[PDB]
């Protein structure tokens, strides 16, 4: 609360202020300045000058009069507003002394009034400026690559969305959304950013970008988009995060640029056993095998199955999997491949003896491999080799015991 | 301008009126009428050409209450509109087809033909359901009606100008979706809040008069490829999307059931794969694999299990019979019979099919 | 003659799946209180 312009004296005595100076020529003309503010400001018209004009589609929750903030810092302020062609004309003012904080690159978007929030942190009150819950505000900020006139947005992270763009095709849309994020190892590096239904071509083909750090290490053919959702059973629950903000994994691969994929459906999000040796089994029937099946040395996990697919003629299956960088040397050209899927027992007419385990390959049913015995080794795998699965278990694998270095 | 409203939703004397959220002009006044209310608004003259035959209105709200993965977020908008009110308004296209006041932007986006579904029962509709087609928004429900001499409840809804001539040709089946949550796992939990009806295509004479469904495919990749019919004594466990396993990989999914013109059988159309499509020959064999089984010998008894999804939908397996010959691919409507049990040396066939 | 009379409180406030509503539009209202009215068909002091 202030009582500027005249004091009780000053008003029955009225008349001229004179702030002095330092140093001066003392020209003839002088200004007279309306009151303090202006003064202050060196501004002797009604209406700042125009700073910075801005072009958007809508007027999200901001009029004239509303602040431009930078990092929630009181900025300046906003002038008009016009309805140029079909595209409304926001103009805005910002401060001399603020006026080198904005460059070339700079993005701007909107915030509405009052925003109470409740989360697992506790609860914010984001309505620290009146005229901000009154009016609205404009935060901007400076970026790398959004020059790659500006256009207002209405949240932050669609302004943030820089970078390449990619395409993906989708039988379903169902669990996809505008800014649902892109993630690999927990790490955003993409973002979905529109989505459109196709009715020539039964899909949905989604635009999406990736940010420029990571826009040359991914889109190289073979990589792997899967959207996650949880997983709620009697055996267990898997992810919860994805109950409120579901996202989308990444599997890299390595090839010629692409920037044309499909969603998938199961994709393995370990990235451990990426850097080792990829072999193929091939299999009469496919079975209870799938995407992250484990395949088992000895009872430990030492790979996951990758894929499975048909051959060029369809009279049998193949099922790629990688295996550890640390078991590589597990692998001979002399190796035996079984399945262990569910639980097996044997029944006798004179003596039954049955046991359990609660494995989880009756959850996923695995695949285990062995060593026959012999002094010389045979040589290691390469990265291509088939094998043929062994439709059961060799009878006196337990009792091998062979000693593979290394 | 004159308008007239069934209700008044938060608009008062003095509320701004808006065009796509700019202040053009004030509300006037509101009288009542013993089913209605009349409104004069007042728009400036510079602006006066910003209206043409074509011109949706609503009304706006106040707070706006968002949940995901931040939490429980809510704007309360700039207080000096909120505190006033606000009429919004703006241009549409189909909406020739006086201006009624309506109460959200919803109602007054509905616009498009319109059609009637059929319902043993209204208890899982809702007006203002979304209809989607793989996941995009094509339509509305807009009225539900009881009625008490036939049986069932009548729901008109609007499909969108862009879509009423692709769907809405017979054919076209609508279904509800609900929350699958048992122990086997979770499938939607979105239709905990907001549910909406999935809607699969279908190709004929324009119909405009549907009937809601039980189940429904919600896949449309299995759309393009043949639809070929088998025959079985029973039904058992099969149903709408139970799959079809070609050497344990999914090709296919059962479409339908039904029965004959003599009640002597069970017809079942599935649906196979483009890229599947052509490992079904004249000479195919179809059986039913369908929970578990085991055999139980004398002398020596091994039984094995797999966690398979047939103890979940039991699905149906078809294999080739080898031959140096190759018989011609199935057309679009082939009938097979479905083998009461499996043939023994199905594994060890290894018949060879090009492409 | 077919009318009917029910009476409301103070300020109204309402979180639901639609969003939220702050019913206090008449500051009397939110002071004092409202008698809402409307007419009927088998209504018939």
């Amino acid at each position: 609360v202030e009582f500027l312009g005249a004091s009780a004296s000053e008003w029955i005595n009225g008349g001229i202020r004179i702030l002095p100076g330092d140093k001066g020529e003392m020209k003839a003309s002088y200004p007279l300045y309306a009151n303090l503010e202006k003064a202050l400001e060196n501004s002797l018209s009604d209406l700042p000058t125009t700073t910075v004009s801005l072009s958007a589609e809508t007027l999200p929750d901001v009029q004239a009069g509303s602040v431009v903030l930078y990092r929630k810092f009181e900025v300046g302020e906003v002038i008009t507003v016009r309805p140029r062609a079909n595209a409304f004309d926001i103009d805005l003012h910002i401060k001399p002394e603020y006026r080198n904080l904005l460059t070339s690159n700079s993005v701007f978007w909107a915030e509405g009034g009052a925003k109470v929030q409740l989360n697992g942190s506790g609860l914010t009150v984001q309505a620290s400026p009146l005229s901000r819950a009154l009016k609205g505000a404009i935060s901007f900020d400076n970026l790398s690559g959004a020059s790659a006139k500006r256009i207002l947005y209405a949240s932050e992270t669609a302004a943030r969305a820089v970078g390449g763009q990619i395409t993906l095709h989708a039988f379903d849309a169902g669990k996809l959304a505008v800014g649902m994020p892109i993630r690999y190892l927990g790490i955003d590096i993409g973002q979905i950013q529109t989505l459109d239904l196709i009715t020539a071509r039964n899909e949905v083909q989604a635009k999406a970008v990736l940010y420029p750090e990571y826009v040359q290490t991914f889109a190289r053919g073979g990589t792997r988009f899967s959207v996650v959702t949880p997983q709620i059973s009697a055996a267990g629950v898997e992810h919860l995060d994805t109950i409120l903000q579901p996202y989308i994994n990444v599997e890299p691969g390595r090839g010629n640029p692409r920037r044309d994929f499909e969603l998938q459906e199961a994709t393995i999000t370990d990235s451990r056993y990426l850097d080792g040796l990829s072999i193929i089994v091939e299999a009469p029937e496919a079975g209870s095998l799938g995407i992250g099946t484990p395949v088992l040395f000895r009872g430990l996990e030492v790979g996951t199955v990758t894929g499975m697919t048909l051959g060029t003629l369809s009279d049998r299956v193949m099922i790629a999997m990688r295996i550890s960088k640390r078991y590589q040397h597990l692998v001979r050209n002399n190796s035996v491949f079984w399945l262990a899927s569910g639980y097996s027992l044997d029944f006798g007419l004179t003596g039954g003896v049955v046991k359990t385990g609660t494995f989880n390959q009756f959850i996923r049913g695995g695949i285990a491999f062995a060593t026959p015995p012999g002094t010389p080794l045979a040589p290691k795998a390469q990265e291509g080799k088939h094998f043929l699965l062994q439709e059961s278990e060799p009878k006196e694998w337990r009792e091998w015991g062979t000693a593979l270095p290394k």
